[PDB]
């Protein structure tokens, strides 16, 4: 009962703590300090607090191992809250998303898990792929916070061999994935294929390496065809939307398209079913709560790709509970 | 780097945990299952759901250890989950009051900390305890909230010896902590002291008690007088709200009120300065966002003690991070 009340406390509390993330990102304290603004009278100095407030928060955060010191010899950054810093590639921008929407998304969490409109779609009136065209910089804010994400993009060069190698990113959207693997992997040449009308924003996000003729871009249906004779199919993110025929459609495509020996590589959450990891669980309640969005099973994937005629060869854990399960042809 | 982005994740997305255990206990789950209703299936038409969102938020749940079981065999509750029931010392109440009054009040946190206002007064346009004074119904719901620290006021009897014993407890509100003592010792008498105009609610809470005449209840100024005579003399979330000059007066008419050999005895969260336990700053943090207040540290509790002619015997640390320190006649 006292072991299992603490652990009742922490989960309800656990909020508050998100709250107080939240704030020191929107304050700016990560980068106060890095600064060498290291008290609480020059923190609250220039952030427009009182000293005593500060100390609190302070106080709070470092017990957490958020930051590390003190106001007498001074505060500093820790592995942590260096994420919270105003620099390339950080989780500041995922913070503070996540801190504003998504906050007010799973405040109606409970209409929502009962009437099965999503909480987003509760809490402002429309779906959220709407929100981000519709709501003025929530698009731009979205990208920003997606590329915490970039945490698993990363890891896939550093897996799988792309020297040498030509690979199409089928759906592209931004153009994340496909950077982080030509910005790994000098030798290695792209393709992105997405919607005609949609390439803009991978147009402009990767400037230089269309530049450099290192990536082109495609427009066209992925359901209907994909570009030829790649080494390495990446589908990220693609299968969770499809159902059972368009998922058969797509795998056909690649299956037909690729080099001989190429191979497939589906980039998704799956969710073990048994024992699933808890972070992976919550990720699958959040997807319903911002759009609804349903994850399959490990079994699920590798029983589809099957169908679609892939022999799984490696099924690899990444950053953030997502998966890399690759495939070569049966 | 891998380590810290995944505790980084971990404290952002907590606040959806919280959301997930306050829906399942708004929707009576706990309460569901322990009667039987449990599968997916029945759990849904039980609270006008469905079976798939029924199965991700229990997947969830199961997850992080607060249901166990599963739809085909059955769900089933666990020590963790029974604190949910509603049922008379659960966390129930504590959980449904943080997660609606006290959830609206963690919204505004940044502007708080940077103004002063409590988010709760941002948040209400009201402060907490003009709130709860003028809405019967959030009274009501608050008290019943408060009840998840009766782990705490249970202890206390088994710490203490009252048996024989007289006690005044100076403070006393609705009077919980005199009616855990008079529980827990039937041989024990009391007084219990509040403020003239505010013994309704003990007089009802305590009615069964003051029938037996084992309890009484006197209005008064603890600042002016205390009852006399006794043996042990509670101070519990009382000293918290005190300023220097109020302190002593009450401890000095402690001091010269009670018997040969008594105690005074402050039951009360407070922060060790040195290493704090982090549950007890973040409990620190939300008592500002709540209404302003704040918490002591024990040395300045020890400290204040001993300016009013005491001496601590004795620190003992209670659940949900309060502490008892008993004190005797210097």
């Amino acid at each position: 009962n006292l072991a299992a009340a603490r652990n009742l406390i922490q989960v309800v509390t656990g909020e508050w703590k998100s709250r107080c993330v939240y704030v020191a990102t929107r304050l700016g304290l990560a980068d106060l300090i890095e600064s060498g603004i290291d008290s609480d009278e020059t923190l609250a100095a220039a952030v427009g607090s009182d000293a005593e407030r500060i100390h609190r928060l302070m106080r709070l955060l470092v017990a957490f191992e958020i930051f590390q010191g003190d106001t007498r010899d001074g505060y500093a950054n820790t592995p942590t809250s260096h994420l919270l810093r105003d620099v390339e590639g950080s989780f500041r921008d995922m913070v503070l998303f996540y801190g504003e929407e998504f906050h007010a998304a799973w405040t109606p969490a409970c209409e929502a898990l009962l009437s099965g409109t999503p909480g987003f779609e509760l809490a402002f009136g429309e779906d959220f792929y709407s929100y981000l065209k519709r709501c003025p910089d929530a698009g731009r804010r979205f990208l920003l916070a997606m590329k915490a994400s970039n945490l698993a993009f990363h890891e896939i060069p550093r897996l799988l061999d792309f020297r040498g190698r030509s690979f199409v990113d089928v759906g592209g959207g931004s153009g994340e994935l496909t950077k982080a693997i030509l910005q790994a992997e000098p030798s290695a040449r792209g393709v992105m294929l997405d919607r005609e009308g949609s390439l803009g924003v991978a147009r402009d996000n990767l400037s230089s390496l269309l530049a450099g003729e290192r990536v082109s871009l495609v427009g066209g249906d992925m359901l209907q065809e994909v570009p030829s004779n790649g080494d390495i199919y990446l589908l990220s993110r693609i299968i969770g939307d499809l159902d059972e025929a368009a998922s058969l459609r797509l795998l056909g495509n690649c299956r037909e398209a690729m080099a001989g020996d190429g191979r497939v590589v589906v980039i998704e959450r799956t969710i073990s079913a048994s024992e699933p990891s808890p972070m992976s669980v919550l990720w699958d309640v959040h997807l319903f709560m911002a759009c609804a969005g349903r994850h399959r099973t490990t079994e699920e994937v590798v029983d589809l790709l099957g169908r679609g005629g892939f022999a799984v060869e490696r099924i690899v854990d990444l950053p953030m509970e997502t998966r890399m399960i690759v495939a070569a042809r049966a």
